């Protein structure tokens, strides 16, 4: 089961709703995460490249596919395959982001 | 503001998130829409064709745009410009559908 995040498209995204798999995935219950930006899932092994890539595709509204390492609410370490994507309405306005998020680590 | 609703991709995909702007167009709070299937909004002036045409993209996971005549709670009709993708995983496997939907 792959994780699922929605976020607001404005301010700093922060986080609306995640799916159960989220919750498996990252030991993060929803209280602990809705209305925070999804970056406090990074940590000093993070690749500052990979975060800059993430940053100037969502300032842009463009989907992007990144492997990235984060941090489980405990500490633990997993690759997160994560692939991100605006939602639009039928005027191109930006209404959201939608993220999945597998765990690539075994 | 669009509305927009978020489902489960699989069995009868029933509504997992709705925003603000849903509420204001619809008249439904969160409560009385999560875990149903959002053909609820459908009445008995709501063209039939439109409908298997928003089934058969659900059923291939394609995504569609249609303008459908939809119900507020309080029975008023709306025009829903309506547009639904399916969510996948990099692998291609359907893990939700978003609906946006815009009071016409
Ligand atoms: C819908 C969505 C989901 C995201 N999911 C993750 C994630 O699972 N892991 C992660 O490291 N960053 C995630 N991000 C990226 C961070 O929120 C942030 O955009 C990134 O760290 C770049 O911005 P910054 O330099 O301001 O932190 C997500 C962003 C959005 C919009
Ligand atoms: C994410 C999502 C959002 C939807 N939003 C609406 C909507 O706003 N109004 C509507 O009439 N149908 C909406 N539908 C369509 C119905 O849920 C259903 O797929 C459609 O009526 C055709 O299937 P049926 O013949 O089994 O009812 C939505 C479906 C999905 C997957």
């Amino acid at each position: 089961a792959s994780g699922m995040t929605v976020t607001d498209a404005g301010a700093d995204q922060p986080i609306v709703f995640v799916n159960r798999a989220f919750s498996t995935i990252t030991g993060y219950a929803p209280n602990e995460v809705l209305g925070r930006n999804a970056r406090f899932l990074q940590g000093p092994q993070t690749d500052a490249a990979t975060v800059a890539r993430l940053r100037e595709a969502i300032a842009a509204a463009r989907p992007i596919q990144e492997r990235i390492l984060n941090y489980r609410k405990d500490g633990q370490p997993f690759w997160n395959q994560l692939s991100i994507s605006p939602v639009r309405d039928e005027t191109g306005n930006v209404v959201a982001f939608v993220g999945v998020k597998t765990d690539v680590t075994a």
